């Protein structure tokens, strides 16, 4: 084993540790985005209790 | 096919897999954020509807 | 070069030509969801235009 | 160390690097969609203001 296998084999464990960290980063946002759902449900109720009021 | 070399072939395996688990994850999510789209939509009917009743008013 | 260690080799590859394939679909929908930063201003707009249908009485 | 086995050692870098780069661009998409965490929230008091200048209208 190596000649020099054993280096190139730990640059690729090396890409693929930093591609997985990305990841993370990407799920961590997603997840802060999806927040966002709640936030438009929010709007739409806050329209509907102008309506109320206008009414009355 | 050195013993040492198979253990890290198979290591590389298993981290590819892993991304590919987050891939699905992170479409999942993605598919569920674009049913925002729909939902301002919505609200842009809403804000028509207001608009048409004040007028009628 | 042993033929069980390029087979390994090309399962690498292929699991990496899926890895790609999942970050175009991620990226096609992540450009679909910017559009979103358009149909929000438009709301601001709207909302003002109201402001000013009433300013008007 | 094989020259055969060297280009496909090769062939696996040059995909990794490209998909980081696919990463990065995902990640800056990602920074530019989280500013409408800012928009919808001034849409919310947006709202708000025409609540009051109601008030004060009525
Ligand atoms: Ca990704």
């Amino acid at each position: 084993y190596d000649d020099e296998l054993f280096s190139d084999v730990q640059d690729i464990k090396t890409a693929l540790a930093k591609i997985h960290e990305d990841n993370q980063k990407i799920i961590s946002k997603l997840e802060s985005l999806l927040l966002l759902k709640g936030e438009v449900e929010s709007i739409k109720k806050q329209i509907n209790r102008q309506n109320i009021s206008i009414h009355h």
